């Protein structure tokens, strides 16, 4: 019923029981697994898990049990009772925004989750107020590139009514434009955002690191648009340590990494709109963004810029040249003095964050193919680890493009 | 669409639906509430197994449903009425030896699964004789670098009567020297069968590379010991195209990969011996066997000889250095002319085998954490690719060690 857990590099061994308090079914079923799988296809409940989620935050700080916690327990009791649902504390929704990050099965960055910035934005009406908003989430959240962790919560979905949403899966990424010769300029998986963009109106540029506008949509209200002031956003550089060419490549990616289209559910209430944001990875920029084939995929203009040999695989220069880049990465962000992680430190933190954690709670879940960097697998501790994803709540799930 | 697992190619944009875990009639680890992927180790029933094998065997050759099908299964039938077991056409095995491996979703090998070597060894009844069966095995398969895919297949288990069992885990392994100071030499993957070959008789040596014998077991009779003769077991010495000093090193390994330890069940007859081999991955040596901090460790020297800062994780001196190490493995055995594959071709071809998989049957079961290369992974193709893993028959399995 529980499950062993061995490291194979220690030959350790712990058990989760963490697990026994999920209460959502994943895509596995004993004849096969679907874990490699990245997306999957009431009073009585929400009472439930709202109920619950009290005794989470109760429970975190020690008040069990208690008149606050009994009084507190009525309070939702009798909200769904009469309305069918209910609102959260402000210090409530500071509890379950850390905590959903807490049980992010595939966040590497899960020994910061203690330290979260949460701006409280329930209290708006318009895209406008959004904007005003999301301006300051980046403007702290940046602080001159001693990068912060923050998320800013908008209100929650309502039975009655459309969704507030960010139409950007993030909040800075970059233009996409699909050109006549079936080629494209800038970022291939922005092309269908870029364009969303263009039909609402928006004046394009044409190079390869246009920062998109953002679409933000209140309830029922076509999406409006507003440009980030260009000074809200810290750009970096990428040049070599030792390769003085490597710059002249024009290669720069962006200080900040905010998530914007995912949902936030908190006791079982949902906000459709709660961008979230820390540091990047290097890896995420050097091997994903720039190394990814159906991307940026400079990889082989690398190579052919080192002089190797393209023509047979066995030479490696796939390899030689990502490691590179990351390499890039990780050089130009130190001298811009932005806070930036490579994977060796982040998945050795990776590692105390579990044993932290199997302590705290008698597991952590999290998803082994997420966690494993996208190069030298084997070559970070992470890999010889063996986990466990469930699905624990508070959480952050994915939701339908808003078109 | 279909209610079958669907399936995504993420860099291609690709769809299929798995229809072939229909077919899996036994379970994995996993269920609706928790997702076990990473986990290294996870009579009327005889009857049951064996008609489903037969179908299958019948199936292949199209006579399915004909005479020689419904009399063969009739006579599988009294055969298991009077004996408790049966027995299996000379190509009744050699098509199960091949769709067991075919199955196997850990190996990234099977596009070469229709050729394979079976040597039925039914006949052999010593110790004396598998050492025999063996030799011819490794001589064949070897083919003095030209390496070629078979299988020695010894009897089957039986009521009463104990197994057949080589001890090895490989026919090929280098010892592992437990010392005096807490350290090993040679691969400390060994040092429990090491210990094993000395308590039963064997002189060891005092070296990194030292080839273990062989220790062989025979229905009720003690395991023998038996050694390989140098002549016999093919190795190549480690040299890098470019960097002169790494031949200094002394490294070394051997060209034959070869699996002694699994079960190979088919039709629910298990065959306790049948070492099964095939040519090495280049990452298999490079980057895990040589590489892991619990193996032979090797990073840490050559990147001192490649002069890089090892006080900081940010130089990635651990990914510049297991990408040499990985170029010289290439290199040596290119040099050698010993078969050899490196993860990125040999990984484009995995992609071919599972379009083939496709057409053939619906689908095929894959664990993505290990189709996935140890290094490099986002930058192979397997590594966009969802896959669907379960259980199909006649299957490899673990056994537990005989002692
Ligand atoms: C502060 C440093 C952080 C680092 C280094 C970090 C790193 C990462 C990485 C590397 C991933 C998966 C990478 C990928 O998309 O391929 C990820 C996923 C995720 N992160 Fe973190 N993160 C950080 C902060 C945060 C914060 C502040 C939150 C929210 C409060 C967060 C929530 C999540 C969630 C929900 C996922 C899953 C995304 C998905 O399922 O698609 N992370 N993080
Ligand atoms: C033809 C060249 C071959 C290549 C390149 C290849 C490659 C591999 C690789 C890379 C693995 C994963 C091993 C690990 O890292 O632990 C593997 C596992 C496996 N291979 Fe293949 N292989 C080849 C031939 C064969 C043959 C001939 C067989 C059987 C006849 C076979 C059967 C298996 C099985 C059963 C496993 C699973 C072991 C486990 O589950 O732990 N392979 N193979
Ligand atoms: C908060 C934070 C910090 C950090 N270092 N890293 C992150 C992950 C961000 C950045 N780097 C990738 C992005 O991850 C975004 C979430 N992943 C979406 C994967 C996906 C793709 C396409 C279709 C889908 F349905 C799903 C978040
Ligand atoms: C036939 C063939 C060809 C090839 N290239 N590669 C192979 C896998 C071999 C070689 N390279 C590793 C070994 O695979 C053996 C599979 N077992 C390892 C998992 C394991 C389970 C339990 C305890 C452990 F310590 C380890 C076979
Ligand atoms: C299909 C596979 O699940 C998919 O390619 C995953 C693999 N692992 C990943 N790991 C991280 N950190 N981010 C990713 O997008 C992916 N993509
Ligand atoms: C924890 C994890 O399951 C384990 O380290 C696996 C990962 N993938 C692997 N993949 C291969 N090919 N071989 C392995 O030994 C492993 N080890
Ligand atoms: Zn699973």
């Amino acid at each position: 019923k529980f499950p062993r857990v061995k490291n194979w590099e220690l030959g350790s061994i712990t058990y989760d029981t963490l697990c026994a308090q999920s209460q959502q079914d994943g895509p596995c079923t004993p004849r096969r697994c679907l874990g490699s799988l990245v997306l999957p296809r009431p009073a009585e409940q929400l009472l439930s898990q709202a109920r619950d989620f009290i005794n989470q935050y109760y429970s975190s700080i020690k008040r069990s049990g208690s008149q606050a916690h009994e009084e507190r327990l009525q309070e939702v009791e009798a909200e769904v009772a009469s309305t069918g649902t209910y609102h959260l504390r402000e210090s409530e929704l500071v509890f379950g925004a850390k905590q959903a990050w807490r049980n992010a099965p595939r966040c590497v960055g899960r020994i910061q989750w203690g330290k979260l910035q949460v701006f409280d934005a329930r209290d708006c009406s318009s895209a406008q107020e959004m904007f005003t908003y999301i301006c300051n989430h980046i403007k702290y959240a940046t602080n001159r590139g001693n990068l912060r962790s923050a998320i800013t919560v908008f209100p929650q979905r309502a039975p009655g009514r459309g969704d507030f949403r960010i139409w950007n899966s993030q909040l800075v990424r970059y233009a996409g434009y699909r050109q006549q010769d079936g080629s494209v300029r800038g970022d291939p998986a922005n092309v269908e955002i870029t364009e969303l963009c263009i039909q609402h109106g928006w004046t394009p540029g044409n190079g390869r690191f246009d920062v998109l506008p953002l679409l933000l949509q209140a309830p029922d209200e076509a999406p409006e648009l507003f440009v980030l002031p260009p000074e809200l956003v810290l750009e970096v550089p990428l040049e070599h340590p030792t390769l003085e060419w490597f710059a002249a490549l024009g290669l720069r990616w962006y200080a900040l990494p905010a998530v914007s289209n995912m949902l936030l559910e908190i006791g079982g209430l949902e906000f459709s709109a709660a961008p979230f944001s820390g540091w990047y990875m290097s890896t995420e920029i050097g091997t994903r963004n720039l190394c990814d084939p159906h991307r940026y995929n400079i990889l082989e203009d690398v190579a052919v810029c080192m002089d190797l040999d393209t023509r047979t695989t066995s030479s490696l220069w796939k390899d030689k040249a990502a490691v590179e880049i990351n390499l890039a990465v990780l050089h130009s962000f130190q001298l811009a003095k932005v806070t930036i992680v490579d994977h060796h430190a982040a998945t050795v933190s990776f590692m105390k964050h579990l044993d932290n954690e199997q302590k705290a709670r008698g597991g952590c879940p999290a998803d082994w193919a997420w966690i494993v960097p996208p190069i030298s697998g084997s070559l970070t501790p992470v890999f010889h680890q063996e986990m466990v994803n469930y699905i624990l709540s508070p959480a952050f799930r994915y939701q339908p493009d808003p078109w």
